[PDB]
């Protein structure tokens, strides 16, 4: 099963409780962001990050009673058909607000049961991934494949690192490609024990695609209420990027010495096949247009390693 | 029967008829749309060769100052970039886009590729969540039949074609609509099945390896490579990599005969083979922008995953 959160009171996570931590319902964020949930029918704003009056703009109270028809009106009815009653927590939709206290925002929603979690980030606003789509597919083998990935990532990024991490059949990982900046130790062919992705993160990692660490040694964001009126219950955020990071995970990432961090799964056959793995030095918000792009980049790779494998096997 | 192609019309090859479309050498028509430009240079020294006899009026200069010029001189800022992305012994199947501020013919759109020691260059007129919104919608539909339909309106409302559909391949070639979306007022081609030699066997095969083709005019005159021949090898230019290449006239025949101004193909490629096609008409002439193409392109590939995906999901 899974131990309670803390913040209900749930023992604190070692290393002999790895795969027990409950990743998913933190009760928290990450500060480069705000999050609302609302409810799916009236559209009232339930649970908000402590965080949300600044990027919002809008004295605390305001937003806590108010509903988003009133709060996103061009927005609302989209959502609505967009994301379904019964719809999967995989589903996304995204819009570009011009919000007036802030240039610009990017909002992402997605549905958990009758809860609508929205999320908002700064954001802005050519040919490098069609460029990058050609190249994967003429890569003339699952080698080479993992080499053009890795490259193209960085060269996209600008990360320190990017590797293509992949399973083995007990979950250990090896690091099989690595394009890096100067300077930085190789884990290029190393191997690592399965404990460090544990099972309950490599099932999150199946379903929601994308994760970060803005900045490794960034404090989290509690949302307020805690705990969803809906239900009393912690609201599930394993669907949200914005969604704080274990702090084991954020431990293991300071004594690597990284500032930042992202991940994108590779999924062949319904199962997690391996990771595009980014490390930054330092902190680094990766705006979301550029993350989509990565998000595409994760389908292609996934496609061709299962044409590439085939043409070994 | 397969059989190997006739020589092009140009090397006194004969016209094609209903007896022998098979054989038509499809790749090497000597010809473009009239929609862009295309040249082809030497690979390793980039002298121009050939040129399509429009090029002049794309890109504002006389051909002999043109083919006088090397593409170090014409594309200073790409040159190297196209040597770096497009090595010697690279496949025909990759190609390296990118966009130009063309003086006399505002922003251009260069694709290029590589076939043996020629670069053939391409040049279009070129011109917001919506991909994205896309890619969640087609990995959340619970079936094959909810993906074939949300895949065919996403495509009609990003490209207002007036008809989409997902035409999938039977075993024996022939083929099937499976899904469409369409404009009032048009009949419904869903579940209709057409014999295996509307698409013949050479085609197919081009299909499977150059994933997008179009006829934005199927009442457009060709335009002539000039000179027409490659100078390199005094043999045919192969085009089968070119978006710009001339629609076979037998199947502009079978698109006007139809009421078709305008058409375009992506394939769905499954396991190396040609799973089916995400085919559009329109009514009058239409050319889509080279950009808009691109998410065509991407939409084929989420497409081909999915397929697979929602097939194993079915024993
Ligand atoms: C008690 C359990 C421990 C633990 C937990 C844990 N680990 C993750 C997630 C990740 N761990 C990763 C490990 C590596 N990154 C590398 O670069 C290398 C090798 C050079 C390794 C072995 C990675 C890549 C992830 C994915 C996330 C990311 O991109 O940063 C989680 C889940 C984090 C979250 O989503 O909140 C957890 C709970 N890690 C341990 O080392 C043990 C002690
Ligand atoms: C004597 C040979 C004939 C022939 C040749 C031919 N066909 C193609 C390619 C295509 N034919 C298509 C046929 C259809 N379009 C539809 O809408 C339907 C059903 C509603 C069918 C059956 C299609 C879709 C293509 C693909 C290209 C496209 O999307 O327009 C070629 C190759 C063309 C080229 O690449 O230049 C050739 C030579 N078709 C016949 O019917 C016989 C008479």
């Amino acid at each position: 099963p899974f131990f309670p959160p803390l913040y209900l009171g749930g023992p604190e996570i070692t290393t002999e409780n790895c795969e027990r931590e409950p990743i998913h319902i933190p009760g928290s964020i990450q500060p480069h962001g705000a999050l609302l949930t609302a409810d799916g029918h009236s559209g009232e704003v339930l649970q908000m990050s402590l965080n949300a009056a600044t990027f919002l703009g809008q004295e605390p109270t305001v937003l806590r009673g108010q509903t988003l028809a009133a709060l996103l009106p061009e927005q609302w009815p989209a959502l609505q058909a967009a994301l379904p009653p019964g719809c999967p927590d995989a589903l996304q939709y995204r819009a570009t607000l011009d919000w007036p206290a802030a240039g610009h925002l990017s909002l992402t929603v997605h549905r958990v049961g009758e809860l609508l979690i929205l999320e908002f980030e700064p954001t802005e606003a050519p040919h490098a991934l069609r460029n990058a789509m050609f190249a994967l597919e003429s890569a003339p083998n699952l080698r080479a494949l993992a080499e053009v990935a890795t490259q193209t990532v960085r060269e996209l990024t600008g990360f320190d690192r990017v590797m293509l991490y992949k399973f083995a059949p007990d979950a250990t990982g090896e690091v099989i490609a690595e394009a890096r900046r100067e300077g930085l130790h190789a884990f290029l062919g190393h191997r690592f024990p399965a404990s460090d992705i544990p099972a309950q993160a490599r099932a999150l990692y199946t379903r929601h695609l994308l994760r970060l660490t803005a900045d490794t040694r960034a404090a989290a964001v509690p949302l307020d209420p805690v705990l969803n009126p809906q239900t009393n219950a912690p609201t599930p955020l394993g669907g949200a990027v914005l969604r704080a990071t274990s702090p084991m995970h954020m431990q293991y990432l300071r004594n690597m010495g990284v500032g930042s961090s992202l991940s994108v799964s590779v999924v062949v056959g319904g199962q997690l096949w391996g990771l595009i793995a980014c490390h930054h030095q330092t902190p680094y918000v990766l705006p979301p247009d550029l993350r989509t792009t990565l998000e595409y980049l994760g389908r292609l790779l996934s496609l061709q390693v299962q044409v590439k494998e085939a043409l070994e096997h």
